[PDB]
């Protein structure tokens, strides 16, 4: 006889490639940790110290609301969460199918979930291009230092100053590089899994 | 002989359907995580930057206390916590009953807790309609931008400005869509479990 | 032969009743989670926006130090932590005794720690009445809206305004109801365990 | 045949006494949790609301930098983290030695790491007296309410007010009592282990 | 027959030395915990209480943006996260290779991953010297107390005061000592593993 | 022989009636003295303490410039000066003609300038009705206490408060009564001089 | 022959008694000069430095408008100007009658205007009692130091401070004494002129 | 015999024409009195209420100094004083010559100072055209309402508001009309004196 | 025959000595003119710019009221007015007696009012010593620069600064010297008039 | 017979030259009038609008007290008053001597006070050079625009701005020119009187 906690691990550590195993480590310690630990402190006083040259109440609220409809900390969070989602559905499906197969019963006999891996890789790859295009079209590459605001109740043209315009642009480049490097890790894995699956098919 | 840590998972991963396994994954990574990580920073300076057009001390406190008796961040937290509660009582009951059955002893012999799943699904479904109706009757769909306040000690009619009226209304739509999508996942599982239980009953 | 990771669970899931397993689930998802996630944001600007009608430096500090000697957020935290303490000593004792009994060796033979459960239930029950009485005698049921302060260096009688006097009183009722409901869960379990232990004793 | 996940627990739950098992439970839920959850909110506006009687820029920074060179929140953190360190080295050593002994192979045969427990107890005991003496010589027992400051660029003698001088002194007593109670738990365990080891040694 | 949850630990607990096991304990409880728990509160009001001697709006933002282009809290976080990265790739590689070796099958037969440990140690050692040199060339050893700023729109020379210049310099020394002590732990392990590998090679 | 300083006085003290002599005394000690000594102090802080409910620079100047285009202190001065002008031309003409008549030479022989007195009385009488009508149509009878102002750059409707609205209205009544009483003094003199001149004309 | 510039002086210097000549000197250098030179500077910042304990605009105006409806500087000026008026009508009547009597012609022959002096003295005496009674009933004897104000838009009871409450009360006593001393100078002259006129009348 | 206080008046009231006697009366009661009594109160807070849109000290001083180098109240004073000067030298010369002629002694014999009157009229006429041209080239006809200021230390372009821009422009027209009317009074007198002097010269 | 306007001047310019004629010229152009023209501008902002180190309303009023109960500008005015009073009573008495003596009639016959001059000189001399002693005992010789104030509602000891402490002390010396010089002018005249009157008295 | 009011003028208008009569006219209408009417308004806010770059109370008073120990308005007043003093003593002496000479009695017989005119001219000339030298050594020719101040309690070097630095320097030039022109009028009169007196002296 054999146990079952073990068999539940060989099945999971036989359908994930080494590249996909290292992608999971790289894009959760350098991507999901920097956003939480180093992103929140930087973007805490974005409105508190967004200083405008006015004294009329309500002008600084309207000017900041026009300046940044949606912050890019929230955009980073949503983009990073929605990429880890295809990797959880497949993990839950593998555990649901593998543990429901040993209950009935019959040099192991690990099932082959290789067709369900290429689809998840394709969806994950397609989910990064759209979020990269939206990121480029929404925020650009570097943060500005000044903002002209003319909305009421402000009279004339008011000038407002952005807080921390340099460090915020230094974190943008780091996150852009991390995302670009992680995008090619799923492209070097798909073109290998596809090339391997057809090879192991005599006919 | 066989172990019983594998038996304690096969029992649990035989009473939960694939739809129910997928609902658990979706409504904790896109619902319970966005509320904590992305909801708290947005609603931090709701009173600090709630600027009113007055100079008399105590008017800004009174006006804000009438503007928002209960914030919708707390409402989101309470609504999301009370939906995961029926899913924990059933999980604890399954573990209490399963491990108390192998102690006495006698191609497995997994117990069938299918009657205790429909009831938990019904309670969970009924707990969402009430919280949706209350949400619609309390906060609406979009956030306002201005507030007229006439309570004492303010003299006349004072105007106050809401902080971040646009991003707050963008997060409401995302959470509304997530809740609406999760409500139909428990409705597509109940009408399948009920239809399956009667099928597997010759008489 | 049999394992011991399994034997270490039946020993633990044979000395805890269903009511005691359900109390553990309820009073950490609705009590220890609301305090941490929904209590900290509410009580963050209690002194920052405790506005008094004065201009002399140091009057607002003195007045606030007399208004609230100890906050009830810390009271809630200490009261909730000290109730989970009797449940941890018993858990650690059960694991210490159970794993030291299978080392020597000889239809299982699970030990009976039923006498050590009633004592922990009694201590837990006695620890709630004292904290309820202290809570009633210290903070009451609802939060006030204004405070008169006459301490030096303030001249005359100064009036100060409490921040968020309505939502703070709405959370008080929720926590009071949760505590009252959890107090009767340990009373319906003790009067059942005591009545069962004497029944299973012919003589 | 037998497993070795259980064998890795008998070894660990045979070298730690009951007093040492309950010390870990007590001085982690009442010491490391109150510091994190109840200490951070109290000491968040120590400088923001350290109000001095001056209008010259830079005087309030200089006065506060002389009032508190190092805060006692960080002192509590460092003192509590350096006491849990001897308990982790011994735990890692026990697992390193135990799992390297069953690989070679030969009513169990649990190894006896009793000599490596008294040394860790002695180091832990010696690490508390020094931190208690430093705590007494640095911060005293109660928090003050006022501070006289004469450093430049302030002219004359300025008076500054401490924020929350009462609650801060109420938390000090609780933490002092917790530390004093935990110090005698390691003294009642050492004088028992030493007395037991010599007893089980005929010669 | 034998399990494989046990075989998955000896494989991991036979390729890591005692020095490497104690290094992991040391520079994660005294390095990654002090940065998070004790570093964030200190560096929270670095810009809020960076007081400059001016009244023109926008001067305090410009002066602070030149004072600190990048904070050293973020530098500490990035430096500490990039050193734990080589230790995770090796860990995941060991688990990927070990569990893929028992599936095929044939006094244990644990594989020897001793060659893949020296390279990871070398990379980890090389990653510390660069970050130490950059730390020296960027921030120095102690924090200043004043800053002269002449950038527009400020007129003349303005003087600004740094918040908490003493405690910030006390945490610098603690972290410098921790890093210096951890650097020699990987140097005492490499020159031992290298000297041992050649010894166990007759030819 | 006789002198001519004396003859220069009988000529002047024979063409002015008793009513016209008392009018000069009354409307120079109660009219031209109250305006200078009691009017200037009252109207000194009319703009300095004209408080509006706004904080935007330039709104208080614009609102005051529309509230009072021309002050009534200046109106009182101009009206009181232009009434004393007809009385000076006649006085200078009498002295020019009288001293140019005794140079050539021949119970005195005082010349009769009775025709040149009725014309000056008529002009003086006609100069009061126009200034009374203008005063009634411009300022009214009493001073207001509040002013609504909506001119730019003020946003919305602003309320401004008039300084000393009661005493300013108490001086208005005194000056109105003085002017009304002085107007009938020139009407009781003209209808007497006209009735006397025709009587002393047999033919 | 004789001149008439001289005859115009004996006529005036034979109808005014020594007491009446001295009264004009006294209550014109110590009464009409102290009011102008020493009264205006004291009452210049009566409203500018009338400090009230409020921040709402418009409260300090309405409070001062109720504190002092009419100032006593204006009252002093009006009272002092209305007493010198009876002394000017008699003076101009004497010159009008005297210069119109020498034109027609016949040890001088100065006319006797003794009957027209008693009536002017009586009117002057009667004009002082009324203004003394009004002064007593309006302003009292000493100036206050504080004022309670409850008029809207002020909230609650506000306390305001009077500027220069001591010097203003020192000038009041000086002016009261001057007026009281001047009142008895016209009473010692009337009871002498009346007693002399009847004496020089044999029949 | 005759006196000479009279002879000193016939001499003076025989060399001044009726037009010249009337000009003297008009341009000191409507010109020299309005400037002093009505011009000083208007131009008292020209700098106090010259509000600029800036917060940097020293900008409001330089902006006002550039706005008005020399005020037109001082210009009015100097222009009006320098026109009365030619009328005083001639008056002093007539008195010096007339009283030095009767000392030596011989139907009066009044001297003829007609040649010294045309020259003074010519100088007075020439002194008005230059001051009118300078007034036109310096201040214009109406007062502005706003001023743009860019001098250092002000940053950018600042806008400042003029106090009382309407009443100040109403006084300008009154003074311009008075000056224009007085200029033609000296032109209607010169062309008459010149035409009369040549007529009374047979040869 | 002779006139009596001249006779009214011989009488007055025969009872006043040359020293008494020059005293009137000196102590009216250098004493009564400097006080009015140069004293009022200096003492105009004595309270407006009496800056105290406090922020509580009402403290600066009571502190200034205690500082200067009576100003020395008013003291100078009252002291200088009360010295010119004895010189006016004698002047009015001389004109009253001289014009009443020529009416009755009989190398002139000027009356001798020499006994009424020594008495007025004695009273004037006695009126200066008292005012000098009071001036010395009240204000001293030089003005202070700082004032400590502890009256309520001020808390502690407040420091206030006097405006223009140097120029005010420069005017004090000038006025002291003028008064001291004028005091000896009336002493050099009395000891000469007394010595002359007894000489012109044979018996 | 002759009068004496006429004799009192020829005596006075025979000892004053035409140049001396013209100097009197010029240096009271262009010197004593511009100082009073045009000098007081300019120097009214010299301290109110003397803006320094500081916030510490008491620094602006100390800095202004060192900037201008004595103002030049008071210097102008004192210098102009002390020059008219020699012209009043001579005038009073001429009237004292002339009216005391006709009382005793004997083509007039006017006395010759020519020796007492040169002495007064010499004293007046000598009183101008000293005040010109002091004026040059004290204030210079033009007014500054900025002032550096380092006196305590000001910290560092403070910059202060002078109010109206341009118009104040324009009035200085006008007054300098007036004084310089008036100084040569007394020099062209003395060198003529001295040359004439010696001519009219045969021996």
């Amino acid at each position: 006889g054999v146990d079952l906690l073990g068999f539940l691990i060989i099945t999971l550590n036989c359908n994930v490639t080494m590249v996909g195993k290292l992608w999971f480590v790289l894009t959760m310690l350098l991507r999901m940790l920097v956003i939480v630990l180093a992103g929140r402190p930087v973007y805490q006083d974005e409105q508190e110290r967004f200083v405008c040259n006015t004294l009329q109440p309500g002008c600084a609220n309207v000017c900041y609301d026009v300046f940044s409809p949606v912050s890019h900390l929230r955009f980073w969070l949503i983009q990073g969460v929605c990429v880890l989602l295809p990797s959880a559905v497949f993990s839950v499906y593998v555990l649901h199918r593998g543990a429901t197969l040993a209950a009935l019963g019959p040099g192991l006999q690990v099932p082959d979930f290789s067709a369900g891996y290429i689809i998840h890789l394709l969806l994950r790859t397609l989910l990064e291009a759209a979020f990269g295009a939206l990121h480029y079209f929404l925020f650009g590459f570097l943060a500005p230092k000044k903002f002209p605001c003319t909305r009421p109740p402000c009279t004339g043209v008011v000038d407002c100053y952005v807080s921390r315009p340099t460090e915020k642009s230094l974190l943008m480049l780091f996150l852009w590089a991390v995302s670009a490097l992680s995008f090619l890790l799923g492209l070097a894995d798909l073109v290998c899994s596809l090339r391997r699956r057809m090879r192991r098919r005599p006919g």
